């Protein structure tokens, strides 16, 4: 596997929130992301964007 901090999905979906100023809104951030092939769609939903 690729490094869990700069993978095409993590430099996209993790680096987005890390750069913009989001975090774990409870500790689910990793859980949410990984289970949805690194999804910011459902991640952003709880990280202060309750509407896309």
């Amino acid at each position: 596997g690729s490094p869990p901090e700069a993978d095409p999905r993590l430099i996209e979906s993790l680096s987005q929130m890390l750069s913009m100023g989001f975090s774990d809104e409870g500790g689910w951030l990793t859980r949410l992301l990984q289970t949805k092939n690194y999804d910011i769609g459902a991640a952003l939903d709880t990280i202060q964007y309750s509407k896309h």
